């Protein structure tokens, strides 16, 4: 059960020190019990200091999810604000009968994220943004390529009109910023199709921060922002596919025509790109000859 801790990183938010003795006071408990509940929130990826004899701190404050003021800017779909879950893809899915396109899920914390193939999303309290949102295609998509494309070109424009100039989208999935991992896409499919797209992108917390960029954005902003650009990205993308946002992948294309590797199924192989076809897929140059590939996960090649 979460509640005594969530209510003590809901009052530990404002980065003001609070004594053992008030802690419980205010919670109904024992100073013992207060401590136990510290440790909780440490295992959850909270900075918590610990002030021997006295009580408790964050080295800063921290700006928890504001539902009131997410939802308020918002229209046309649910939007769940949870302060612990498994997964935000996993919610959407648990319930992906009740759900109309748009519905969204946002998390402060999840104990079971996942990347791509299985992987794990580390996913600390607080410390960066856990987004999801579900999405009905009246006509099933063949591949999650053009899906993909169209959540990356999205956030990564969200986040450039936002202050972060440099971000850039890596085929088909991922922004990266100084040729670093800043934030990870997931698209799950399920006559039409139930698609729950899955967005994790690093804030403060091989991978980047907007933090370590000097950027510092309004988490609420924030997500207000993703969830409201993707509703009518997607309803574009509904409409006339993927055509709309071919020019706009060209100008975040962090790859085109460098040196790349692509690695599908358990082969690895080497080329330039050469950007995507109308249909999303990866133009790869092998041996002056350009091939198109609607799979494989892409990576810089240099012993640089
Ligand atoms: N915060 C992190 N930042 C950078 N690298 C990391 C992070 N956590 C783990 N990694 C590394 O990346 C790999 C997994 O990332 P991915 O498969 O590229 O996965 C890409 C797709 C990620 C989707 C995550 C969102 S979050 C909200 C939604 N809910 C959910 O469970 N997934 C999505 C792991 O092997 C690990 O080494």
């Amino acid at each position: 059960d979460n509640t005594v801790p969530l209510k003590l990183i809901a009052l530990l938010a404002n980065g003001e020190f609070h004594s053992g003795e008030q802690l419980g006071e205010t919670l109904g408990m024992s100073r013992a019990a207060i401590n136990k509940h510290i440790q909780t929130l440490r295992d959850w990826g909270v900075d918590v200091f610990t002030v021997p004899g006295k009580g408790y701190s964050l080295p800063e404050p921290i700006q928890l999810l504001n539902a009131k003021q997410i939802l308020g800017q918002l229209d046309g779909g649910s939007v769940a604000v949870l302060p612990v879950i498994d997964s935000t893809n996993q919610y959407l899915l648990d319930r992906i009968g009740e759900l109309k396109s748009g519905d969204a899920c946002i998390a402060e914390y999840q104990q079971a994220g996942r990347g791509r193939r299985g992987r794990k999303w580390f996913s600390p309290f607080g410390a960066n943004l856990y987004l999801s949102m579900f999405w009905r295609l009246e006509q099933a998509p063949a591949a999650a390529i053009g899906l993909s494309l169209v959540i990356g070109i999205v956030m990564a424009e969200v986040l450039r009109k936002l202050g972060a100039d440099k971000v850039r989208v890596k085929w088909p999935n991922d922004l990266y910023l100084q040729d670093r991992k800043l934030a990870g896409i997931l698209v799950e499919l399920t006559d039409a199709a139930q698609i729950v797209i899955g967005a994790g992108i690093n804030m403060a917390m091989g991978w980047i921060t907007l933090q370590e960029a000097g950027i510092n954005l309004d988490r609420n902003t924030l997500a207000a922002m993703l969830i409201r650009e993707l509703r009518a990205a997607l309803e574009l993308f509904e409409q006339e596919g993927l055509a709309p946002y071919l020019s706009r992948w060209e100008k975040l294309d962090n790859f085109i025509n460098r040196p790349v590797k692509l690695i599908i199924g358990d082969k690895e192989i080497f080329g330039i790109s050469r950007g995507i076809d109308k249909q999303g897929a990866l133009l790869l140059e092998q041996d002056g000859i350009i091939k198109p590939w609607m799979g494989g996960e892409i990576s810089l090649r240099s012993a640089e």
